[PDB]
């Protein structure tokens, strides 16, 4: 149900060529994993029936950036800075989101599809709409169905995204990666989840929820045996997380 | 531009003896100031592009209450709660509406018009939406037009609510009342705006921004001068203040 936005030869033009830069730096900084949580917890607020919050370049608001959930994003948004100042023409909203969609392409995770043309709007959607580590199914659902619109299917697959990185003591209190191999996008998050607690590896409450639910158990399982549909799954649940609000939601 | 709901038979007459309850309860308790504060925090959350907050009895929400500029409502609604234990059949949302014009009215105000039929909602809005007292013309222009969608008439015409009541160093931090006549509702809050600074009365940076606005001040001038006209204008503005959200907005 998109519509997108026509925009001009030089916009998609300096798309191709930040897409480029993007993956270059990411893959020399190592910082993946933060400009995927950057791209996401840009996204991740948007609330459907009042069509507030999603991917419109507002994570970069002192305000928004002075959510609980987004401490350790101020680096993420710094980092990016020099080099969107070399893409005037783009809006943050595609920058960010651009970011993201390299983050997993650079780890070696699917190929995202990215369309330009989000504009950057003046005001950041109110605090608390990100999830909670600590609670389970039903919060999930709440977030991620009932206000930004994904199916309980994109919710176990973007789940995946844990497959990179890490929790810090000082940023979340949670601490240290999912997988042993955290720059590494693969289905390794399922794998871990499904065998249980090992050392060094960390299971959030959250994470944990889905082996319990009996709609998210048999997608965990699925993921778990079969690397490729969880990489389609992933993809697709991206996309439209990416594109929440955006050319119609 | 509002379409008011049917109610019973069995509702409109729980509205009718609420009124009368209501007018010796607060008549008796000296609480009419606080009242009619806690019907305008209630309604005054309204955001017109989104449709959310608004006088639909989500104060009573601790959530709510926690609200920094809802300090001391804690109160008004442990107040009201024995009298609404009386009503079953009412909205909270039209019971503090209701409380909110019985405040005007037993102060010796205009008779505000009411129609019942508010529904309760689940969902508290955003804290942040209700005018900060240190800002200016702009600022109320933003809150009450902007979000509410009320006129700078209305504005200029609710502020005089202020006639009544107190400010309170353990709440806001500002402190003592407006009049010399606290109790009664007149016209003396334009008068004491316009006469300057007086000893134990107070006066809101906010306030003082109707003095200086090329709109606001005329009608300043006009309430001070008339006090008919000021009660046209307040019923008006505390009608359509009381009915956001509600039956069309
Ligand atoms: C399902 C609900 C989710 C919860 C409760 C959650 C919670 C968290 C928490 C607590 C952290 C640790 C932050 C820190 O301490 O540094 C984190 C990190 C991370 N999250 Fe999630 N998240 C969720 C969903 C997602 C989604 C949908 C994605 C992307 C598709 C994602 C991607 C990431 C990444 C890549 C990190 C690592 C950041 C780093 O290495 O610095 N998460 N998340
Ligand atoms: C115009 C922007 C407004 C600002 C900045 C503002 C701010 C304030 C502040 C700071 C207080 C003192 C709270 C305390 O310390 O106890 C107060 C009290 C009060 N407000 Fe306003 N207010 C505004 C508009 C209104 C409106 C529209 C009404 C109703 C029509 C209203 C009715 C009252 C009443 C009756 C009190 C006294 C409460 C008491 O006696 O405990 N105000 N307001």
């Amino acid at each position: 149900g998109k519509s997108y936005p026509t925009v001009s030869a030089d916009y998609q033009k300096a798309v191709e060529k930040a897409k480029k830069k993007l993956r270059g730096f990411i893959a020399e900084k190592r910082c993946a994993p933060l400009m995927l949580k950057l791209a996401w917890h840009s996204a991740g607020t948007f609330d459907k029936g009042t069509k507030t919050g999603g991917p419109f370049g507002t994570i970069k608001h002192p305000a928004e950036l002075a959510h609980s959930a987004n401490n350790g994003l101020d680096i993420a948004v710094r980092l990016l800075e020099p080099l969107k100042a070399e893409f005037p023409i783009l809006s943050y909203a595609d920058f960010y989101q651009l970011a993201g969609v390299v983050a997993v392409e650079v780890t070696g995770g699917p190929e995202v599809p990215f369309h330009p043309g989000r504009e950057d709007k003046p005001e950041p959607p109110p605090e608390g709409r990100l999830p909670d580590a600590t609670k389970g199914s039903d919060h999930l659902r709440d977030v991620f169905g009932k206000a930004m619109g994904l199916t309980d299917q994109d919710i176990v697959a973007l789940s995946g995204g844990h497959t990179i990185g890490a929790a810090h003591k000082e940023r979340s209190g949670f601490e240290g990666p999912w997988t042993s191999n955290p720059l590494i996008f693969d289905n390794s998050y399922f794998t871990e989840l499904l065998s249980g607690e090992k050392e060094g590896l960390l299971q959030l409450p959250s994470d944990k929820a889905l082996l319990s639910d009996p709609v998210f158990r048999p997608l965990v399982d699925k993921y778990a045996a079969d690397e490729d549909a969880f990489f389609a799954d992933y993809a697709e649940a991206h996309q439209k997380l990416s594109e929440l609000g955006f050319a119609d939601a």
